[PDB]
C-alpha cells in the first residue's frame, strides 16, 4: 500500500547493484546486512575489509563485495578517468591520486564504469559533500534534462494527483534556475514521476496566475519555461502558468484553465525556485500532514542518492531501494 | 474552534455596515443572507433591486438595504466626488459618470463618504480591477509605507501556529515586492495577525535557508528584510530566513534555529513574493484543507477586501466579518 513499499517490492524484482561507500558507520552495514537478506539488491562495500570485518561483527555481510580503493585491480583506471573530467580545473594526475583514495569518490566513479547501477551515501558526511563527486563524475548533459532534487509526496485523504501522490520540482537543490533550468527540470521530473510512481505524469508550471489573469516579470518566465518544455518534450502533459487549485482541482480546471491537458489532473508540480519548492514541501508535509520523501537526486547519469545525517539504518534500506528504480530507467 | 464563528463572533458585538457590490453573483446573495441572519454586520447590496430580488429567489434579504447607482438620491455627489479625485488625471465629468456607474466604484464611494464602513468584492472581478477603484478613491493610509494583501489561513488537526491559524505575507497582491516593500508587509502584518487573531504575532521571513544553512541572492534578500524589518519595529518578535519546519516546528526550530524569538513558534508567515506566496496559500487550503479568508488588503484609509474569483458564499461572510474588524481599528 505505502510508496516505499512498492518501491522495495519493485527493486526485489530489479536486480541492480549498489555502492555503499560509508564502511566506517554501523548503520551501513547494519542497512547492508537488511539488504541482501530481503533481496532488495546486490552491494559493493567499499573500504577496508580487514576493517569492515571487525566493525560487522555479527552481522551477515557474507553475499556482498567488498573494494578497497588502495588495492582494488582497476585503481589506475579509476585514476585516469577522474583525472580526464577534472584535468582543466587545476588537477594534476598526483592529485587525482589523492582524491581517488576517499571511498565516496571512488563508489561514484564505480557507477560512472558499470561496475554499479548506483551509489548511495551521507549518513556520514555533509549534503554537499555527497553532491561534489556526483556532480564532477557522474554529470550529464545529452539533453532535456539538469541535476536537481525533488520530493515524493503523499498527502493522507487526498483525491487530487496520483492518489494524493505528487511529485515536487526542486524542493532541495537547485536555488536559482533559470528559464531553461525550469524547463529541463520540469521534463526530467515527468520521467522520474513515471518511473516512480508508475502513472502518467502531468507537470504544472506553478505560479499565482493560471492563465493570463496575471502579468509580471515572474509571470513571464512561468510562461516561457512552459514553452519551452513544450518543445523539448511534445509528448509529455505540460500546461503552464498555472495556480496550485487550478491545476489539482477539476472544478477550478473547468473555469480558468478550460480544455488543458493538466489542469484538473495535476501530479507534478514544478517551481519557479527554490524559495517555492522548499516552502511548498514543508507546507505539505508539516500542514497537510504528507509523508515526504527526499530529497532524492534526478538528473545525473547515474543515481546518486544523499542521505540525512540523521538517518536511521531503515532509511538506507529505503534509499538503497529507491536507487534501484531509478537505476531501471537508466537501462544499459 | 473555526476561524469564521471567531471572527464571526467579535463582528456581531461591533455594528458595522458593509457594501456588497456584486449582487449579480449568486454568492454574493447567498452570504448577504447568511451574514444578515448571523448578525455579523448590516449590508448594502449595490446594484438593481429588481434583478437582485429575482436572483435572490428564497433568500431572505429583507433585513438588507439596495443601492441602485443610477437612482440612489446623492448620485451626483458621487460623481462630483470621484470627477474631483480624479480630475487632474485626464477625466472629464461625463467620464467620471460612466465611471461612477460601476457597482464596484460605487460601493468604494460609499466607504470613502461615510454611508458604508467597507467593501468586500472579488468573486466575479479580476483582483487588479477590485485594486483600482480602492487605490483610486479611497487610497493609501497615512502611516502605511504601501498596500499589501494577505490570507487568514486556519488548518485543521493543526499543533502549529495560533491554534492552526496563520497570516500569510502577501499571497495576493504585491507581485514583486521589493527588500523594503518584504520588510514593511512583515511589520504591518505583525499588526493584523494581532488585531484579527488576537493572539503575539510571531512572524517568520521564510525561506529555503534556515540560519545560514544556504547562501545565495534569494538568501541575502530575505536576511536583509528580516533586519530592516527589525529596525521598523524592535518590540516584535520577527527573526529571519527561516524555513517553514523550523518556523514552526519545536525540535527543528532547536536544532536548526536555537534561542530565537519566533523558531518553533510562528503564526505570521512573510514570503519573498507572490509566486510563493499564492502557492503557499493554495497549497494550505487545497492539500492541507485549511480553511482561507481573503486575500484581506491593509494600508488603506478603508476596509476594501478581495476575495477569490473560487470563493464559497461562507468565504464572503467570512471577509465581511473581517472586514468588519478592520474598521473597528480606524475609528
Amino acid at each position: 500500500v505505502t510508496f516505499l513499499e512498492k518501491i522495495s517490492e519493485r527493486a526485489k524484482k530489479l536486480n541492480k547493484t549498489i555502492a555503499l561507500p560509508e564502511t566506517e558507520d554501523i548503520r551501513t552495514l547494519q542497512a547492508a546486512a537488511k539488504i541482501l537478506e530481503r533481496g532488495i539488491a546486490d552491494i559493493v562495500l567499499v573500504g577496508n575489509e580487514a576493517d569492515i570485518k571487525a566493525l560487522a561483527g555479527d552481522l551477515d555481510l557474507s553475499k556482498a563485495k567488498i573494494v578497497d580503493p588502495k588495492t582494488y585491480e582497476k585503481k589506475d583506471e579509476y585514476i585516469n578517468a577522474f583525472y580526464e573530467l577534472r584535468k582543466h580545473k587545476g588537477i594534476t594526475l598526483e592529485n587525482a591520486a589523492e582524491i581517488m583514495s576517499d571511498y565516496v569518490y571512488f563508489a561514484v566513479m564505480m557507477a560512472k564504469l558499470g561496475e554499479v547501477d548506483g551509489v548511495v551515501s551521507g549518513a556520514a558526511h555533509s549534503s554537499s559533500d555527497t553532491l561534489r563527486p556526483a556532480v564532477q563524475i557522474v554529470k550529464t548533459a545529452k539533453g532535456a534534462a539538469l541535476a536537481s532534487a525533488f520530493f515524493i509526496i503523499s498527502v493522507p485523504d487526498c483525491e487530487y494527483g496520483s492518489d494524493g501522490t505528487f511529485l515536487f520540482a526542486d524542493s532541495g537543490m537547485v536555488e536559482m534556475p533559470s528559464v531553461e533550468d525550469v524547463a529541463n527540470i520540469a521534463v526530467i521530473s515527468a520521467k522520474t514521476f513515471e518511473l516512480l510512481v508508475q502513472d502518467v505524469p502531468k507537470v504544472a508550471m506553478l505560479s499565482y496566475s493560471t492563465k493570463g489573469s496575471a502579468k509580471s516579470k515572474l509571470t513571464e518566465a512561468t510562461i516561457a519555461s512552459t514553452k519551452l518544455a513544450q518543445e523539448l518534450a511534445p509528448d509529455i502533459a505540460i500546461d503552464g502558468e498555472l495556480q496550485v487549485d487550478a491545476a489539482i482541482v477539476p472544478k477550478v480546471a473547468a473555469s480558468k484553465a478550460p480544455g488543458s491537458p493538466v489542469a484538473g489532473k495535476a501530479n507534478v508540480f514544478i517551481f519557479p525556485d527554490l524559495n517555492c519548492g522548499n516552502i511548498a514541501y514543508k507546507i505539505a508535509q508539516r500542514l497537510a500532514k504528507a509523508e515526504a520523501y527526499g530529497p532524492i537526486t534526478q538528473g545525473l547519469a547515474k543515481p546518486i542518492n544523499d542521505l540525512s545525517r540523521g538517518c536511521s539504518d531503515e532509511d538506507i534500506v529505503g534509499a538503497v531501494a529507491i536507487t534501484c528504480v531509478q537505476a531501471a530507467a537508466q537501462d544499459k
